[PDB]
């Protein structure tokens, strides 16, 4: 028993990062086969990151204008062309230690595992949630730009995030593998609005389940409720509207501990009404919802890779 | 910007991970040069485990009677001994994938990183506290036995803690790797108190050093305290005495934040004598203590592995 935030074992993603420099720039890529992934931006200077005309930029740079480095073996470049807000690096050598994987673009709500990274070089290794605001709260330092988000589906690594920027509230925009990113930013440096952050109403209710699994159950109630009445108090306190498909991925947890759907949206009814009475849950004064039904079941049944 | 529950780099030690079963018991070992480490109680019976004789117990098992598996290679025991509570089998095969290592005692508040393991294979990773009563707070299921706990310095893995048990609390203890148990407890199957958890009172201070990196600086108050009279409020809300050495250890942070121990002490004082009247400190509504100084450092400067 127990519930912690869990990232998955990142040793695959470890041996797929290199550093990449153009000009004063350096920052983070991912090498997969012959090919380095990192952010567009590499190529910009201080003064073109107002309105970079990015095509342009990259017409000027040649091949030997980017130093790509797996530890000390100095990859040499053979090729770059741009996909979206990404840079694609063609090398000479194709990384041995490439995992299996492919490249997937999570739903807001869904969980990753982020692999911070300075220089080509793991910092550590830590979860989050793709916010309802396609922002995520992560822990990036400046040269943290082409770090990474992924899920372990059986062997595979299926890579979801690349690490671009900073908001001023703290929180960081990226993109998937393909360049396209979360939410409406563009890698420009203009003020950008993310817009409303809600709360993950299914993963509430996922770690209500975790909490329950767990024997911490003092927040069960008598009452139900239909999803129409649960909705209507739930956008009160800014949470997101929970969805039939929604109640049908926390059927395994509910058929798991006995308690339908609807009563445990019952349960986060009062809880929300009510607050927690200076009580915790799993040890939290707050609602936790960075955590997926499949995060729970993953964690309370034992799923290895 | 951001602060996160941040592991390790996990790679390192997944290559360490075999499955090791004797008799009915299958649990996890950590296969380092020629050795495999893990729990003596892998020996046991369900019956054995009142109050088993690990020695007699031990002397009536074979190599043969020890089936260790990394992924496939089926490795032959060619010897077995008992240190502690850790059985060492020599195998036929030295791991080629064995990391730089030490093995290490941590003391407690310190923090550590959890590979979380099934049959030898990796679930997910996660930090957490050695608590002040010498039990962590993990996430370990039934099969979790002999996943280990281990920081990063350089490029050497110090391993501090391999898992042994679930306290009727839903608590942890375990071993270092010389097969010491962290804490009062053995290895039987008897009703043992962990006895009175505290506050690690060090890594509070730790974490508001965090936050005021972080632009969350509201607690930060015009009063100060000595040493003894913020021992003297710390004391009554369970909190760990605060030494010399803690404050010591506070220095790089205080320098950082040009914040004072003892103003920041005073702040803590008044969040404990107060609350935080509804309000939050890094997303938290509750204190954090699970994070040290050197955490911190790590985390806000992007130390590298
Ligand atoms: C990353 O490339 C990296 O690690 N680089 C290695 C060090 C050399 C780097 C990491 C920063 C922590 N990312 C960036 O430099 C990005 C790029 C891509 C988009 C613009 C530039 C600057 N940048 C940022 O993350 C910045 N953030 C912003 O500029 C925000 N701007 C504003 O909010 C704003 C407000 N008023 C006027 C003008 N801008 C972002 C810009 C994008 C939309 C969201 C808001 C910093 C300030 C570096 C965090
Ligand atoms: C671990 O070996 C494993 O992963 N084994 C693989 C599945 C085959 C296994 C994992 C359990 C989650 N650990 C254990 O089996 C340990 C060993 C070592 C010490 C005794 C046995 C049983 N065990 C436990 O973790 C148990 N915990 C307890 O028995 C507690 N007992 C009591 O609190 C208690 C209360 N009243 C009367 C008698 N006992 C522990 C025992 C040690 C001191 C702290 C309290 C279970 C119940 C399996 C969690
Ligand atoms: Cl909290």
């Amino acid at each position: 028993s127990g519930f912690r935030k869990m990232a998955f074992p990142s040793g695959k993603v470890e041996g797929c990062m290199v550093q990449v420099t153009c000009g004063t720039t350096t920052l983070n890529g991912l090498w997969l086969d012959d090919v380095v992934y990192c952010p567009r931006h590499v190529i910009c200077t201080s003064e073109d990151m107002l309105n970079p005309n990015y095509e342009d930029l990259l017409i000027r740079k040649s091949n030997h204008n980017f130093l790509v480095q797996a530890g000390n073996v100095q990859l040499r470049v053979i090729g770059h062309s741009m996909q979206n807000c990404v840079l694609k690096l063609k090398v000479d050598t194709a990384n041995p230690k490439t995992p299996k994987y492919k490249f997937v673009r999570i739903q807001p709500g869904q969980t990753f595992s982020v692999l911070a990274c300075y220089n080509g070089s793991p910092s550590g290794v830590y979860q989050c949630a793709m916010r309802p605001n396609f922002t995520i709260k992560g822990s990036f330092l400046n040269g943290s730009c082409g770090s990474v988000g992924f899920n372990i589906d059986y062997d595979c690594v299926s890579f979801c995030y690349m690490h671009h920027m900073e908001l001023p509230t703290g929180v960081h925009a990226g993109t998937d593998l393909e360049g396209n990113f979360y939410g409406p930013f563009v890698d420009r440096q203009t003020a950008q609005a993310a817009g409303t952050d809600t709360t993950i109403t299914v993963n509430v209710l996922a770690w209500l389940y975790a909490a329950v699994i767990n024997g911490d159950r003092w927040f069960l109630n008598r009452f139900t409720t239909t999803l129409n009445d649960f909705n209507l108090v739930a956008m009160k306190y800014n949470y997101e509207p929970l969805t039939q498909d929604h109640v049908d991925i926390l059927g395994p947890l509910s058929a798991q501990t006995g308690i339908a759907v609807l009563d445990m949206c019952a349960s986060l009814k009062e809880l929300l009404q009510n607050g927690m009475n200076g009580r915790t849950i799993l040890g939290s004064a707050l609602l936790e919802d960075e955590f997926t039904p499949f995060d729970v079941v993953r964690q309370c049944s034992g799923v290895t890779f």
